């Protein structure tokens, strides 16, 4: 309970957001991070929380979600926060300009945003140049233990996604750690081709240049869909899953005006629900497939939950939105805690924990 924690929770947070509607802060705070104006990230990463999983060490489970440093302007200054891993994008192959606006809501009362920010992005050329300006430095980071992820997305009109992301693979596969590719609801045929196709040009990569391929899901798909992806991933040697991207469900409860806009909903809200998503596609995939787990962790116990119901990683965004950066920072320090106080010897030792019960 440092006083960066409370000061930025209680103080300069809410004054922040009464003054700038969540557009204008998400830049203002990724013009603040990549200038590395950042308050002290105080916490040392422990050896209890270093995790081996999709061929890199992780000197800290906890990274920063895609869709903050959309466009890879922020990287350094999202691991001098603290994150252990940082994914960009979601990038897509020529510049876009996103939905109209307004397309991002705050619901403070139920700790949530709402965004339809449409894939707005730079571009694979200009990130490709951004990543190449510090292809070296990132080389480094990635070795001392800060990995980077790439978060592929498609142009709103191409009429063959599969080419749209073989061609991100092309471009920004080699100088990532982590490819991610988001997947909705099918239709099983068609999720083969499209990941037949990706990961064929990943391998076409040279080998020092030759990331791990990841497959994004939505918390709102069938049972049916979750099968389906599991059968896929495995057939195809997928490296891993991230579970979850936001919801276009409305859970009873919400308490926001702005709770009916459409978009995808992130926060408290998805927490249980991509909690629950991680343990039936752990359980899916045996166990065998790494998966990063993702939607409102705030907290050392909302990492924890993740982590034991299969997540060898987690990731956060809408926390950083109304915590600020000591969010990182405390997230790290209560998980830790956490797993002393259960008795295990680090983060490797509780993956899936729940599942051995
Ligand atoms: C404003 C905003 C923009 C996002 N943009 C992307 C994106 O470009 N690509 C993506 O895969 N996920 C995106 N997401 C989803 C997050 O990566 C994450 O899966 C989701 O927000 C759940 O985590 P959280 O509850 O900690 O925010 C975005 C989320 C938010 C809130
Ligand atoms: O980024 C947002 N806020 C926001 C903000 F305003 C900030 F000043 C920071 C911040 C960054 C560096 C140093 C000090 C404060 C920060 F880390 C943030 F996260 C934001 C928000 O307030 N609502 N929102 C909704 C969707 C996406 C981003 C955001
Ligand atoms: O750009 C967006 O609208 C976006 C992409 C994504 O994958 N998830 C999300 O919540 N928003
Ligand atoms: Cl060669
Ligand atoms: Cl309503």
């Amino acid at each position: 309970a440092t006083g960066d924690e409370r000061f930025y929770a209680e103080h300069l947070m809410p004054t922040l957001q009464g003054l700038l509607d969540p557009e204008s802060a998400h830049r203002l705070a990724v013009r603040f991070t990549s200038l590395g104006l950042l308050p002290r990230a105080r916490f040392q990463d422990s050896d209890m929380l270093e995790v081996r999983v999709l061929g890199h060490k992780f000197r800290n489970p906890v990274g920063i979600a895609a869709g903050f440093d959309k466009h890879g302007e922020a990287v350094d200054g999202l691991y001098k926060m603290g994150f252990g891993f940082v994914e960009i994008g979601s990038v897509t192959p020529k510049p876009q300009e996103g939905n109209p606006r307004p397309r991002v809501f705050r619901l403070p009362e139920d700790q949530a945003v709402i965004n339809r920010y449409g894939f707005n992005s730079h571009g694979l050329s200009v990130v490709e140049h951004r990543l190449r300006a510090r292809q070296q430095k990132q080389a480094k980071l990635t070795e001392d233990g800060l990995p980077l992820g790439v978060n592929l997305g498609k142009n709103k009109t191409s009429v063959d996604a599969a080419e749209d992301y073989a061609e991100g693979v092309r471009v920004l596969g080699p100088l990532a750690d982590y490819l991610v590719v988001n997947v909705s609801s099918p239709g099983k045929a068609e999720l083969r081709r499209l990941l037949t196709k990706v990961l064929q040009e990943r391998d076409g990569l040279r080998r020092v240049h030759r990331p791990a391929v990841l497959v994004k899901i939505a918390p709102d798909l069938t049972s049916q869909d979750k099968e389906d992806i599991a059968s896929v991933v495995k057939e195809l040697g997928i490296d891993g899953l991230i579970v979850t991207n936001t919801t276009v469900s409305r859970p009873a409860g919400l308490q926001g005006a702005l709770r009916s806009e459409t978009g995808g909903l992130s926060g408290k809200p998805l927490r249980d629900l991509s909690t629950q998503t991680i343990r039936e596609m752990y359980a899916l995939t045996q166990g065998r497939v790494p998966i990063i787990g993702v939607g409102g962790v705030s907290s050392g116990q909302d990492a924890l939950e993740k982590i034991r119901a299969g997540a060898s990683l987690v990731q956060l965004y809408t926390a950083l939105t109304f915590w600020g950066p000591p969010v990182v920072g405390k997230v790290k320090r209560e998980l830790e805690a956490l797993l002393k106080e259960q008795g295990f010897g680090g983060v490797t030792d509780a993956i899936g924990a729940d599942h051995r019960r």
